[PDB]
């Protein structure tokens, strides 16, 4: 349901969230941004009242009471982050409780087989944040889509023993190797900066990208947000791409 | 499913009518206890036709084509056995794809829920064999019986960490916290030599025992066995137990 | 290449290779401590009792041997691991000659190096005489699963496979062009009974090689013949089960 | 490139692209801690329209997007560099499905190979960057050209574990064999600083020399860049080299 | 020594006489601890023979060395099958009149060797194992070495005679004449004709052969295979009719 190709943005305020729609951002990621915690709920409201395409926020991982605010202040996605601090270092929450889907991080298969079988309804491949540097992405998309390649292809009695290995629950598995892919969207976060960033993404196989606050402390906000989202949708024409990489 | 019963290792008809006038529930037709392969199919025969109750056969670890000739032979389950030479040290058979069910072996919960997934009908907890030493049996009855309890009782968010530490299939745990139990019956194997034994095996938990040649080197079989199928059933009787053991 | 599905085996004489012949046996493969290359003689003497193709194994790196047995007419050289090691680095360049190879390996970067040689088949095999099939089966698993990765995986990742493997880069890009190996892939090490032989089969071997045990057996040419049929019919589990009762 | 003993020169901007030119550079090199990306279309393109010379530019290594945006942008060579941050720390560009040549770096004749396998159509032989010290390119210099010599003697038959040894692609080392050198130019970098640096390059069997900045931040970068030039070129003419080493 | 010849191990002058006959260009003249040969046995085989005669010495055992010197033996074999008489210092064979032939496993102790006045090489590993691997390793070893050093650029020379711990002046040598200064032949486990002519085909100069000749059925139809092998090294036909006999 997430546009696959789509673009979600980082955004702190009403306006940014303006730009992002009208840009072609296909959600919004609403922030506050020591201790990261879950956004005062005013500021996520500011957010859902500024736009009409799906609004996300987020909570820390593990913190299932953070996750039920979000929930009843109507967020149309909850992302369990580990940008934010760890509520849980062991637990993430059961989010086959809830009626608002979730968002994930992974960085390899065996997490988003996890993900999946705690109830995530998306995932976000991505390595460490903040960076600016796309290889954090790479990695693990790259990571990601070979493991999901290997089990697609590989012989059904050998799954079992793949799932032990790999930390993965089998029936997760099982369903990749049926339907050939991840049974729901993997967007590429993580350093995603320039265009070409966001379409080298697109290539390796991701569904789409999360990109940060960057985007406006650029000079031109909406421009480069449209450059990515640009990018995103379009991501082998190369001219295009090419031409779109200028202004910056 | 065949709960509080005796499975007896049998090499020829003679032994198999001892077993099933015993009061044993089913047969485990063997050729011997270098490599160790199938039975020749004459003997397992033999065994077929000198007995009404069930008659199973063992087949070596990942050996496919073995467990699809016992299946053309008409034999009642099969045993996808740990004391037979292994054919393959990292795969065993994908047993969904049979029509008869399966026995297998495991040593903890992980194990367990993997042969489960892998299609097993049926669990044998079982150490080491041919000792005549129950603590083999004990120590994983009572490390796969105190996991199934930590599980039927822990909260459900922590299920998919346990199954990661596991290595289980998180699905599996789900149904075993689900049920209070194992979704299958849970024999208990090696070492089990005296009536005690049988019925301590039963005090720990397990469904039933399985018993090997043992029986036929004794002076007098029929009674033996006798005694062993009566003290699994009769498991807290105490006074039938002792007055079981006087003979041999 | 060779009749995919066929058993290959192991004869010490005109008698045995005969016996090979008539239990329907593809190939067969002459033999006569130091292991070396066999007597000529009797590598004439099996070349002479037969219609079917004949085998016959060199010491790794031995190509002289080899040169011995290109000029004695043999249809192909074994270069093989069970005999005595001739160059512990360096396998002959098979390349440089008119007949055809089978070596052995155990894992795709060993195949995929053998092949850079010039082998024009192989066998892959773990440890020989055991009577033990997981030899076989843990090397045929590893060799066919590697194969899958590689056929199903990225183009821009096979460079890195190959360091990885130990292969050369050129011959994964082969495998992943036709979807398989380049070259027959047979099964060695342990094939003992039928359902043995159909098991290799059934996890992708394109034949296999049995050893002299059938002819230590009380009746060779029924044990040859049930193994040979098993390799030929091998997801026919009622004849196999048939077949294993003598 | 195409001319073997030639010099590649970094630059930023139109006017040090004419002057690398005007002393005989047969390519130039656009550029623009923190991450370093491809620069700019806009500057690369200042420099192809200020010189007729080849133009390279760059990309970061695995950076498949950023190498296919330079190809748009009808730059002539792409330089697939590992002083820029590294998109992908395992996979480089596939350059085979690529118009445009690609140079890619090399630190042994192993890693030199697997660039090939993947289509590099050029080399650059070179160690640690920006230090000034032409250690880095003399060592790996010294260590490819040796192990070609190597392998261009060896026994044939030896070739195959050669190449595990190396880890080599088998094929590039028979072609290394049968040409008796690389089959494409192979140029020094790293360090490159002064007129005897290049032609000592020269003399341990480079094709050519890339060198950076550094020209620029002198006191006469036209008079730096000709000696770098023609001591590349002539770079067994010691006279010479010597008399451009004064200034 | 002769190139593409053949040495024998000989006990007596019965051997010794068979050896020559059959075409070798020298013989090795043979008798807990393994010294010198008692002279006696030696003048049995120098008189038995008009081709050279050699035995092997005790490494480091200057004495028996002289002794054999005094005896008018034509080569003098410091050889590591008999038991060291020095761990750490071979004879300075310069001293001597006669020629030495030493053993070698790689071209730092060929070189080590040279210059300690070594006149010919014996390549060799391991000895009395049947077993071709030996001489191939080494073999293989030091002529890979070598190529190295005849290609290599000159001024990396002296670092590499630091690394091979070999003498430079030798690899000097080596590089300018594009090979040893002196003959190198092959021993240990060279048993059958293919063995020999496997050596040849590896570079070497010639190959020495042990007692195993004179426990065959035919010593002479044995010895004369060996020679005839080595001789025509690349004769794929012949060798493969010499092999036949044995
Ligand atoms: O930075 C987020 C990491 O993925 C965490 O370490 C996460 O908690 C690990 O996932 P799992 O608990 O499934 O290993
Ligand atoms: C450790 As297992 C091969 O029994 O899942
Ligand atoms: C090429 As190999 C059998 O030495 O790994
Ligand atoms: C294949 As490489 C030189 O990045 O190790
Ligand atoms: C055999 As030595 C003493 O030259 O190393």
């Amino acid at each position: 349901e997430m546009q696959k190709g789509g673009v979600i943005m980082d955004v702190v305020n009403a306006e940014q969230a303006k730009i992002a729609e009208a840009a072609g951002a296909v959600a919004v990621m609403a922030l506050e941004r020591g201790v990261a915690r879950m956004a005062d709920p005013t500021v996520i409201e500011e957010v859902m009242n500024a736009v009409s395409i799906p609004v996300m926020a987020k909570v820390r991982i593990g913190h299932y009471v953070e996750a039920r605010v979000l929930e009843a202040l109507g967020v149309d996605y909850i992302d369990e982050s580990e940008v934010l601090t760890p509520a849980d270092e062991e637990f993430h929450i059961d989010k086959r409780q809830f009626t608002v889907p979730f968002v994930c991080g992974c960085r390899d298969l065996g997490e988003a087989a996890r993900r999946i079988a705690e109830g995530a309804s998306m995932l976000r491949t991505k390595g460490e944040p903040g960076t600016g540097n796309i290889v954090e992405a790479v990695r693990h998309m790259r990571k990601v889509n070979a493991q999901i390649r290997k089990v697609v292809n590989m012989s059904e009695d050998e799954l079992v023993a793949e799932a032990k290995q790999l930390g993965a629950p089998v029936e997760v598995l099982r369903e990749i190797k049926r339907l050939g892919r991840l049974p729901v969207v993997n967007f590429a976060a993580g350093g995603v900066t320039t265009p070409a960033d966001a379409a080298l993404m697109m290539h390796l196989g991701a569904d789409g990208v999360f990109v940060g606050s960057g985007i406006f402390k650029s000079e031109n906000p909406e421009k480069y947000a449209r450059a990515i989202v640009e990018a995103t949708t379009h991501y082998e024409d190369y001219e295009l791409i090419a031409h779109l990489s200028k202004g910056l």
